[PDB]
């Protein structure tokens, strides 16, 4: 059966597309405002050297902090999110921020050279730039794999914005109080996505592939948390981060 999208489901999709267009600048025009990227000579991928310099960390921490602000704005526009308590809104935002950043970065990700290309060569991020921010291959290589797997799903922007909304409104996040209300909001979004795929997505399992990405994101989130903890032990690291980043990942 291929039921048509209800008027409500159509409205949810319109709101989410509008929220994404207002919070995701595909020209990356604010990037000149971040602390500049610095690429030290590290052809050897030396952990000692990367931690000593953390040359890409101020730029990527500013990029991520800016992105977290955009994700907060997006989340606030998800139909039903404002019905949650302020406490549950913050729990969901803090636990999903890194996953939504990984999802939304797929728009700048390119399979041409396996990089996140945000305009000119200065704002092109490769595996080597992430190692220069203090992260290791145990996070970066599965993250690149995830990006390619997501790129190959060829999501319609409707499916992309619904996936990010479903990711944020997850009832199984530690510390959530009203799990039943969060689950009702998520089911409303999941049914919208399932209905959209069934009547708008041409041929040639897409919903199950999208739900598998959400599970992959949990593993990536856990690895990022372990790595962030290591990064945080580096003396003077806090100055290379931002107050928002420190709070979200602390
Ligand atoms: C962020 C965005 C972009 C890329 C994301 C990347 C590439 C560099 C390395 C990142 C930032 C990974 C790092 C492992 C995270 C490390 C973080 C610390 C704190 C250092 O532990 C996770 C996501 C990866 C660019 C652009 O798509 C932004 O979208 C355009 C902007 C519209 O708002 C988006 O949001």
């Amino acid at each position: 059966l291929r039921p048509k999208l209800s008027e409500e489901q159509q409205r949810i999709i319109a709101i989410l597309l509008d929220a994404h267009h207002k919070t995701y600048d595909p020209t990356y025009s604010d990037f000149c405002q971040f602390r500049p990227p610095v690429r030290v000579n590290d052809g050897g991928g030396s952990v000692t050297l990367e931690l000593s310099q953390l040359s890409m960390l101020p730029h990527l921490a500013d990029l991520v902090s800016y992105s977290i602000q955009k994700v907060i704005g997006f989340a606030k526009m998800i139909p039903g999110f404002r019905d949650l308590t302020s406490e549950d809104q913050i729990v969901l935002l803090k636990s999903s921020a890194i996953e939504v950043i990984m999802l939304r970065s797929n728009e700048s990700f390119t399979m041409d050279d396996m990089s996140w290309t945000c305009g000119n060569q200065d704002y092109k991020y490769r595996v080597s730039d992430v190692t220069k921010a203090g992260h290791s291959l145990e996070l970066i290589e599965p993250l690149i794999k995830f990006q390619v797997g997501l790129k190959k799903l060829n999501l319609h922007e409707e499916e992309h914005v619904l996936l990010m909304a479903i990711c944020i409104v997850s009832p199984d996040r530690p510390g959530v109080q009203d799990a039943a209300l969060i689950e009702a909001i998520q089911d409303r979004l999941s049914n919208t996505l399932q209905t959209y795929i069934r009547c708008r997505h041409p041929p040639p399992l897409l919903y199950a592939k999208m739900i598998q990405k959400l599970a992959d994101l949990r593993s990536l989130n856990e690895e990022h948390s372990k790595q962030y903890r290591c990064l945080s032990f580096q003396p003077e690291c806090s100055m290379k981060l931002t107050p928002l980043v420190l709070e979200v990942f602390g």
